[PDB]
């Protein structure tokens, strides 16, 4: 029982956009795309996620809940809502993150990613978990494949539908013993998430069938220690994992740390050739949504 | 082919009730009066209905569809019909509604309605709904205008003459394109009512003439939000125009919701000085139809 939700829910006219291209099918097919509000001579890259051309009440319950929540958001770091359209069938309009996920953008560019890069995604995605923290709300499936890439310099959090105010790889074990979750439980998978940065985009416990997990985490066993990670940025990840959820960091501890360590990355991660890095119709009207406030 | 409808039609005698003064006018003139029943020493608030002094066998055929289903009926949230009277002229009895019809009330009322009635009056109105439901009966013109207002604090549906076991604006879609009207579609003009609750009376896609809304609501545009209105509560609203009729939620989770929200009225509904809001002949035989009972 806190404060009112004011958040304003915008209902978009299926002709204000229009589809381009598909980007991805889950059960839910999402296209790239332009929307060019009312009568406002802006053009805005979006994408459109449009529930199978099915319609269970169940499918279709679910896709209003990931739109509550998104509009209720407001941070950098954190996908947010542009609106809705309520044809046959719905339409979630949201900002066109033109890279992908950040699991797939790592693999498809080890290569070329420096330890700036990577710390600087590390607080990034922190913040953004911190906002949802003050939002009291649990994201509760934070990893490398919900983070999205607007632009190398620019990722944000997405996924959080199943989010509350399975992959039991990125899993606390409280949420995996007693399907309990909080922020903490949260923190443990930003561990697992940092861990498929630095592995750049390895799968934990690659081989370990669900199955054992519970009793593995029990034993002691964790996550090995990425080659080019620091003691330094290891142990953060092993705090992380503490089986006791308050005596692991906190979002903001964990801003403030990889934050040190982004001004001096090389310190903390070591990378072969780190200092040689480097990272990437008429469109006159274009405004990315970050552009187009109220 | 269901069960049989035993409801009892009373036949009341013209001297057993008398008129005070007219209440409004259509094609059948409503008055205030009292009604005596036939040796009880009780009065009775009601409202009498009698058709213009005219008598075609339409305009005759239709008031008596609607006592067969006023009669037919049992709910706390349902008008029911009290008797009738053969007389020249025919006349029905219902119970009397001092405040009216809750449109002109939240109208005539702005300023001292909070959160709490506006809450609790959804959720009255969706038992109603729930309890046609129940009884198989598609009121098929829900709206603001045929709430009546016993008090402040308790309204019934009214007004289901035209209801089977034109206010286009607030028709789903199936009615509107396939007259087509289920329990479901009760549940459209349920987000409309409740939509026009909201902004204190208003007039639903004013400006927009008739002919356009069936391309309009096809496109995935909607009734705005109002501005007294958390997402949680539009959300909802939302959720009665889904295009997809089995999409919609069903009343007796309409119950359910608003229910919730009604616990914690300033959560849902932000209005200013919610919190200081307030609502409103020998009369010693007088007894509220709701209390002269079989
Ligand atoms: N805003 C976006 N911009 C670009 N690509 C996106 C965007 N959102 C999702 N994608 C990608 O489109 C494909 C499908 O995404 P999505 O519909 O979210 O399925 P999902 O993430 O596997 N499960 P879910 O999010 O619950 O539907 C995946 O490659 C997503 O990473
Ligand atoms: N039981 C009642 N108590 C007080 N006012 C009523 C009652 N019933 C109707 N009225 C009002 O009397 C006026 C005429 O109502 P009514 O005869 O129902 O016309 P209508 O609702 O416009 N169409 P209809 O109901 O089909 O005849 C309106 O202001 C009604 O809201």
């Amino acid at each position: 029982g806190e404060a009112p939700n004011q958040a304003l829910l915008r209902i978009l006219k299926e002709t204000e956009f229009k589809k381009i291209k598909v980007l991805g099918s889950a059960f839910g097919t999402v296209y790239k795309g332009l929307w060019i509000p009312e009568g406002e001579k802006v053009k805005i890259p979006v994408a459109i996620k449009e529930l199978r051309e099915a319609t269970s009440p169940k499918a279709n319950k679910e896709i209003l809940d990931e739109a509550y929540v998104m509009a209720s958001v407001d941070n950098p770091h954190v996908c947010r809502l542009l609106g809705i359209c309520l044809t046959s069938t719905v339409q979630l309009i949201t900002q066109l993150m033109p890279f992908g996920c950040l699991l797939d953008y790592v693999r498809e560019h080890k290569d070329n990613i420096g330890s700036q890069y990577l710390l600087n995604w590390c607080v990034q995605i922190a913040k953004g978990m911190n906002y949802l923290e003050d939002r009291r709300l649990v994201h509760r499936d934070l990893a490398a494949r919900n983070v999205l890439v607007k632009t190398p310099q620019h990722v944000k959090i997405t996924d959080f539908g199943r989010a509350k105010l399975v992959p039991i790889k990125w899993m606390a074990l409280e949420s995996i013993l007693h399907r309990i979750y909080t922020h903490q439980s949260d923190v443990w998978s930003y561990g697992v998430t940092v861990w498929e940065l630095m592995t750049f985009g390895s799968k934990p416990y690659d081989g370990i069938p669900a199955s054992e997990i519970s009793s593995i985490l029990e034993k002691g066993e964790r996550l090995p220690q990425p080659p080019i990670c620091t003691i330094d940025v290891y142990m953060i990840m092993v705090k992380c994992w503490m089986i006791d959820a308050d005596s692991r960091p906190k979002f903001r501890e964990l801003i403030i740390e990889f934050s040190k360590m982004a001004r001096d990355p090389q310190r903390y991660l070591v990378i072969q050739g780190d200092e040689r890095m480097h990272l990437p119709e008429d469109m006159d009207d274009v405004v990315d949504a970050d552009e187009y406030l109220i």
